[PDB]
């Protein structure tokens, strides 16, 4: 057990090991940040003290959650756990988690300057690089936009902030329901990873045009939006939705035709223009994989099939399980005290 050392930041007190020096508040409702300097490994991090973790069993098991998946997670596109701890000695006195992760500096929103065709390429290629390693593991992100999306110099990105969002969170002109798929955003159906490659769409149009693509005023407003580009859905489509009311909506609107990708996304690569006709399809059946999409054309420059990696398995049936606060509470020292750091 290291030694640690307390400290009060903007009205918190922080506990944690001597490694971490120079603390200094970033942000802050999951939790409170603050950047330091790991003397252990020479990173820069960013600390996160969670906020109540266990404060209720939905509380509980969303800690857990996400202690497992980022424990999980081990790929150079995605963010990685660098360490976790508690200050408590035993299960007993066990109330606080602090979670620690190589220190983000931009995301896409920061970069979304110049952006040639190769940057599209580059940029994209690491996003579906990532989402392949997720999806082989059965995981969803579910919250994929150009704030969840970390580069640093040389254009390198990391998949950060999985889906672990409220009513009035996803109400308006918000940019936090602009790249999300019309069959999660009106509840058409079960949804699956599918999901994602809309959002990859959504963003990879924003690369090439610096403009939003969908960005709808409320949701009918955006539904809208999207049913002008791809077209109005067929009756195959129509079988799928389960939602009887969610169905008469959709008839009661005028049909309309797939618009032309080419006069859309004017002078863009006809590869580009490709790959977004692919992803940007009504049909979740039907969209491209992650996998399917490293394979296209326009990342030829960088496709390695030996060079993009699947998961290991990934255990979820704690989903489907009902516990105690107190025993997700347990589960969740158990992980704390197994960790491993990496190499
Ligand atoms: C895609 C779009 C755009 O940003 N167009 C500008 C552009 C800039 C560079 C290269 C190509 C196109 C167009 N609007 C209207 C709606 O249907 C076309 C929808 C969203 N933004
Ligand atoms: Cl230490
Ligand atoms: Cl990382
Ligand atoms: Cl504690
Ligand atoms: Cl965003
Ligand atoms: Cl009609
Ligand atoms: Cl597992
Ligand atoms: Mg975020």
């Amino acid at each position: 057990r290291p030694t640690f050392y307390r400290q009060e930041l903007n009205k918190t007190i922080w506990e944690v090991p001597e490694r971490y020096q120079n603390l200094s508040p970033v942000g802050s409702a999951y939790g409170s940040v603050c950047a330091a300097f790991d003397t252990k490994t020479g990173h820069r991090v960013a600390v996160k003290k969670l906020s109540r973790p266990f404060q209720s069993i939905i509380h509980a098991k969303r800690t857990y959650r996400e202690l497992r998946l980022l424990k999980h997670m081990k790929h150079e596109n995605v963010i990685g756990l660098l360490d976790v701890f508690t200050p408590a000695r035993s299960l007993e006195e066990f109330n606080d988690v602090y979670l620690v992760t190589h220190l983000m500096g931009a995301d896409l929103n920061n970069i979304v300057q110049k952006l040639t065709d190769d940057h599209v390429q580059f940029l994209i290629y690491q996003i579906l690089r990532g989402l392949k390693y997720i999806h082989s593991a059965d995981i969803i992100h579910r919250d994929l936009k150009p704030s969840n999306l970390a580069v640093n110099e040389d254009c390198e990105l990391k998949i950060l902030d999985f889906g672990l969002h409220t009513d009035d969170e996803m109400t308006g002109y918000v940019a936090t329901r602009w790249y999300r798929a019309p069959e999660i955003m009106l509840n058409w159906m079960h949804y699956n990873q599918t999901v994602d490659i809309w959002s990859v769409g959504c963003i990879m149009a924003e690369l090439l045009t610096g403009r939003t693509l969908f960005p709808g005023t409320d949701h009918i407003d955006q539904l809208k939006l999207i049913l002008r580009l791809v077209g109005t859905p067929g009756a195959e489509l129509l079988k799928k939705i389960s939602s009887e009311s969610a169905r008469n909506y959709i008839q009661s609107l005028a049909q309309m035709p797939k618009m032309n990708f080419a006069n859309v996304f004017i002078g863009a690569n006809p590869l580009a223009v490709d790959l977004l006709e692919k992803m940007l399809v009504l049909d979740s059946d039907k969209r491209i994989t992650a996998a399917q999409a490293l394979a296209h054309a326009y990342f030829a420059q960088y496709h390695d099939p030996d060079d993009e990696p699947v998961a290991d398995p990934y255990d979820q049936s704690f989903e489907s399980r009902d516990l105690l606060i107190d025993e997700w509470k347990s589960l969740t020292y158990d992980e704390v005290i197994s960790f491993v750091p990496p190499p």
